[PDB]
């Protein structure tokens, strides 16, 4: 069939785009994704979410080199440490997927563009499967990864409240994952990124900042007692969290 031929071509393009991104050839990886996306048939074949995620990374990094309200942080979100529940209102229906005109993502605001491309990655990864079962381990992992990327971009774009909210969403997704060394690394990473963004958000009271910082400090301290592979990175993170506590205790609280 055509469907198989198209499928195989798309998988090769993802690998090429992936390799181009690994080589730091960002315009080239993005163009590769864009042109592949524009030429896919519009009916009966869901594109590979990697086309969107690679495209988003590519365009984000291009901007770096060239330099509803539920998406904002709610204070109560910082006091939540639960895993992500069965439903996620931010995952759009696949009916809202862009089918053509992907050249639009080279225009205007590239940060905005990258985020919209990731919204579609989420849409694709989060699509409920026909078998009626719930999202797989791989999907939930990848969704977490997407939320971290969304957060990183929003942080870079100085949207710190949106950033923190997405880092917290990523953290919730990683917590649904079967425990493992790599899962623990991502959890710890997400906790730190929350704190790093949190230092720049003006509208969270000092008291709430301090409680989250101390939570993250305790977690990282506990992790360090296991003598993990990259102890110097974790030591660096821990040192930064202490700076965050100092900053708030001395300037912001009184």
């Amino acid at each position: 069939t055509s469907r198989h031929k198209v499928q195989i071509d798309m998988e090769r393009q993802v690998q090429i785009a992936k390799d181009l991104l690994a080589q730091k050839k960002f315009l080239e990886a993005a163009k590769r994704c864009q042109q592949t996306l524009d030429s896919l048939p519009k009916d009966g074949l869901l594109p590979d979410p990697e086309l969107f995620t690679i495209f988003a990374q590519a365009v984000y990094n291009m901007e770096v080199q060239n330099s509803k309200e539920e998406e904002r942080l709610a204070l109560h979100e910082l006091a939540n440490f639960s895993p992500a529940n069965e439903h996620d209102d931010e995952i759009e229906d696949v009916s809202q997927l862009r089918k053509s005109g992907f050249h639009i993502y080279f225009e205007n605001d590239l940060y905005e563009n990258a985020l919209d491309l990731l919204a579609q990655a989420l849409m694709l990864l989060g699509r409920p499967t026909a078998d009626g079962q719930s999202l797989t381990e791989n999907s939930r992992l990848r969704i977490g990864d997407v939320y971290i990327l969304m957060g990183d971009i929003e942080r870079e774009a100085e949207m710190f409240s949106r950033a923190i909210h997405h880092y917290l969403k990523a953290l919730g997704y990683y917590k649904t994952l079967k425990p493992a060394e790599q899962v623990t690394e991502k959890v710890i990473q997400a906790e730190f990124l929350v704190c790093d963004a949190l230092r720049w958000v003006d509208q969270v009271p000092a008291k709430d900042k301090l409680k989250r910082f101390k939570h993250a400090k305790a977690l990282l301290e506990k992790h360090m007692t296991t003598r993990p592979k990259d102890s110097e990175l974790q030591q660096a993170r821990l040192a930064q969290i202490q700076d965050d506590i100092d900053e708030v205790q001395e300037n912001q609280q009184h």
